[PDB]
């Protein structure tokens, strides 16, 4: 599923401030690498990235292959590969919690700046 900026807004409005992160800086985190895409697949020499939340299953997801991943979030990665994305906001939520938006961001200066841009402003 390809959700829009407000459809998302809504769906993820109660994990404002988690972790210290504003809804404004999730949602610009969300397009960057994932395009709000719930089926987005990021294939790495090592690793790959599932889903709206691009979670790895170098840690965090049980994948083929990844054997000895720590599955942290302690979930087969292909939930996150689905329509629903409540499991995805419980890993997402262990990600903020350990490694903050880094995980994403990498320490660049990607929404930094002009966070209003990312609020819906149509209702
Ligand atoms: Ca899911």
């Amino acid at each position: 599923k390809q959700f829009t900026k407000c459809e998302l807004s809504q769906l993820l409005k109660d994990i404002d401030g988690y972790g210290g992160i504003a809804l404004p800086e999730l949602i610009c985190t969300m397009f960057h690498t994932s395009g709000y895409d719930t089926q987005a697949i990021v294939e790495n020499d090592e690793s790959t990235e599932y889903g709206l939340f691009q979670i790895s299953n170098k840690l965090w997801c049980k994948s083929s292959q990844v054997p000895q991943s720590r599955n942290i979030c302690d979930i087969s990665c292909d939930k996150f590969l689905d329509d629903d994305i409540t499991d995805d906001i419980m890993c997402a939520k262990k990600i903020l919690d350990i490694k903050g938006i880094d995980y994403w961001l990498a320490h660049k200066a990607l929404c930094t700046e002009k966070l209003e841009q990312w609020l819906c402003e149509k209702l």
